[PDB]
C-alpha cells in the first residue's frame, strides 16, 4: 500500500482553501450553532475532491464570463459564467456550483476587468469595484449567472470579463456568515452535491481550523473578519496527487517543534478530510512559527488524544 | 537516491509563478533582445529557491506593511514593507527584495486594504485602487519601501495595510516590460542576489514558457498583456518538497497524453529550473487540455531533441 504522507510546511507556508490568502493561525472551537459545511477545501485523504473544490488558490472566489445589463439598482449587471476556457457553464455537472464559487454568505468584494481601454481613457478605467452578494436573488451560480453590484467604474454590457476577489464587505443589512452556505440556485432549487457537514463525535474533541483574516472593505469596524478552512489548499493538492489508500478512518498526526522535536499537540486527521483535537473552548493556538505537522500512523476509532 | 519527479498536472491545473493567475498556454520564443532573468518562479530541480521566490501564489505581487504619508506628486504614500508572511524585513537579507516582489517593469495595479471602517462610511471605503510603478523614484523594495499612487479611495497614513494585486497598467509614459527587471533599490543601488539569466545554449533550441494573460486596467487597447514564467508555482513547490538530487544538468521530459502515453513532444528541463524545446520562431503550442509533462531520464547539455 502506497504510504500516506503530508507535505512539510509551516502554517505561514499554507494557503486558505476558502479564500486566496495565506493561513495565519490554527484555531479550535466548539461548533455550537454553526453547521460546518464549507464546500471549498474539501478532499478525502485518498484524494477525492468534494463540493466545489478545485486545485488553484487563484481560482477560489474568482469568476469569469460575459456581462449582461440588468434593470436593478443593486445588480446593475449579471455575469453569465463561463469556464476558464470560455465555454458556457454547464449546470448539469454533479457539483453544487462552478468550482471555486464562494461558499460563505454575505458580500464578496473584488475587481472586474473587461476589454482593454486606450491609455487616454484614464487611470484604472478597465477596473470596476464590485460587490457580489449572496442575498441577491441574482446569485445563482449553479444555473450559470451571478449578480454584480458596481461601486466604481462603468461596467460594459456584453464584454468578456474577469472578477478578481479582494475581500468581503458588510453593509447595513448583509452580515458576513462564513458557515451559512449560499443558495447556489437561488430560490429555484435547494443545494445539491454538497460535501458533508463535519463535527466532532468523540468525547472532548473539537474541530481544528486553519484560520485567515480576510480583508473587509466595508463594516466590521474594530473587528476581525475570519475565514476558517478544514484543510489548507496544499493538503488538498497533495492528497489529490498522491491518492494514497486510507488504511483506517483516522490518521494520527502531530504538530512538532522541529528544533527540539517536542510534540506540541496530537490530532486526528479524519479520512474524509478534517482535523479534531482534544480541547474544550475557543482557543487560538499559541505555537512556534517553525512548527509543522507530521503523520504518525493509522489508528482505530477509539484513539484518545492527549489533551491540548 | 530519491528519484526526480514532476507533478501530474495539466496546464490549466497550474498557476503562473510571476502573477497569481492560472496558466493558459505553453509558448516558445527566441530571447532576441530580452534578458530572461525573472526572479519569481525560480527554483533548482533539487529544490533550492532563488531570487524572490517563495511558496505561495497568493503572496506573488502582494505587499504588506505600514503606510507613510509622502509629498511626491505620483506617490501620495509609501508602504514600509515586511515579508508577505508578516515577518520583519531586513534590507541586509540575502535576497533581491522581499519575497514575492513584482519582477516586471511597469505599473502594477491592485487594491489596498487598511483599518476596517464603519458600515456607514460607505461602500468599499476600506478599498483603495493603487498603482505601484517601478519607474517611480520611490520603488525601493530592497530598502524596505515602495510608493503607492492612489486612484480611487483615500489612503490613510500610519495604518497596517495589505495590497492585493489585480493586474497591470500602461499609461502614456510607462510601458509594460516583463523582461526588464525592476531596480529593487531604485537608482540608489544596483540589484543584488539575482537568480541568473537563462537562455538556450543548444543549437535550434528556445525557452519554453508557461504563459498567462494578465488583466490590464489601462492601455493595451486591442492587445493582450502576457506574463511568461519559467516554472509553474506547483513545480517550484514540488521541487522544494522533494529535493531530489539532480543526477545531471539536464532532465529529459516528455509531454504526453495520459490516456495512451503517446509523446507529443520532448523537452530539456535544466538543473537551474527552466525548459528548452527544439523550435525556431514565436509559437503558441497547440496541446490537448489533458496532456502533462513526465520525467523520462537524465541526459546532458548536448542531447538532441526531436524538433517540435
Amino acid at each position: 500500500t502506497k504510504s500516506f504522507t503530508l507535505p512539510i510546511l509551516t502554517i505561514s507556508e499554507m494557503t486558505n482553501s476558502r479564500f486566496p490568502i495565506p493561513i495565519e493561525q490554527l484555531y479550535t472551537a466548539p461548533n455550537e450553532t454553526n453547521v460546518v459545511q464549507c464546500q471549498n477545501g474539501r478532499c478525502t485523504l485518498d484524494g477525492e475532491l468534494q463540493g466545489t473544490t478545485q486545485l488553484l488558490s487563484s481560482a477560489i472566489c474568482s469568476y469569469r464570463g460575459r456581462t449582461l445589463a440588468n434593470n436593478d439598482s443593486w445588480d446593475q449587471n449579471l455575469l453569465q459564467l463561463s469556464y476558464p476556457n470560455g465555454a458556457s457553464y454547464d449546470p448539469t455537472d454533479e457539483v453544487p456550483a462552478p468550482l471555486g464559487t464562494q461558499d460563505f454568505s454575505g458580500i464578496l468584494y473584488g475587481v472586474l476587468t473587461q476589454d482593454n481601454v486606450t491609455e487616454g481613457t484614464g487611470e484604472a478605467k478597465n477596473a470596476k469595484g464590485i460587490y457580489i452578494s449572496t442575498t441577491s436573488g441574482k446569485f445563482t451560480p449553479k444555473i450559470g449567472s451571478i449578480g454584480l453590484h458596481s461601486i466604481t467604474g462603468d461596467v460594459h454590457h456584453n464584454q468578456q470579463s474577469r472578477f478578481t476577489p479582494v475581500g468581503i464587505a458588510v453593509n447595513e443589512n448583509t452580515p458576513f456568515k462564513q458557515w451559512v452556505l449560499p443558495h447556489y440556485s437561488g430560490s429555484l432549487a435547494l443545494n445539491t452535491n454538497l460535501a458533508p457537514a463535519v463535527a466532532p463525535t468523540f468525547p472532548g474533541e473539537q474541530l481544528l481550523f486553519f484560520r485567515s483574516r480576510v480583508p473587509c472593505v466595508q463594516g466590521l469596524h474594530g473587528q476581525d473578519a475570519f475565514i476558517d478552512c478544514l484543510l489548507p489548499q496544499e493538503w488538498v493538492n497533495h492528497f489529490y496527487q498522491e491518492a494514497a489508500p486510507s488504511q483506517t478512518d483516522v490518521a494520527l498526526i502531530r504538530f512538532v517543534n522541529p528544533d527540539t522535536g517536542r510534540t506540541l499537540f496530537e490530532a486526528k486527521l479524519h479520512r474524509s478530510g478534517f482535523i479534531t483535537v482534544s480541547h474544550t473552548g475557543n482557543y487560538p493556538l499559541v505555537i512556534p512559527p517553525n512548527g509543522h505537522f507530521r503523520f504518525d500512523s493509522w489508528v482505530n476509532q477509539f484513539y484518545s488524544l492527549a489533551p491540548m
